[PDB]
């Protein structure tokens, strides 16, 4: 259930994300791109290991200890700017 919220969460930095991207500089929009890029990528990862009854506790674990620190990182730079 904690993961439900999470994932979500992390769609909203996703979509927050994307939101001041296209409203960025281009510099700031590539370097806030790739933490979106590592952010959505382990919210993909998440998304399909939730689901995923072969994912491991470890496994999903990890996914959320990456996807939260790929949302630290992003919303580091969200606040950053």
């Amino acid at each position: 259930e904690n993961l439900d919220k999470m994932i979500s969460e992390a769609e909203v930095l996703n979509d927050m994300a994307a939101r001041k991207l296209i409203t960025l500089d281009a510099e700031q929009q590539l370097e806030l791109m790739k933490s979106l890029v590592a952010t959505q990528s382990q919210l993909e990862a998440t998304k399909n290991l939730i689901g995923d009854p072969n994912a491991t506790v470890a496994d999903l674990q990890i996914a959320y200890t990456t996807l939260g620190n790929n949302t630290q990182a992003l919303g580091n730079e969200l606040i950053k700017l």
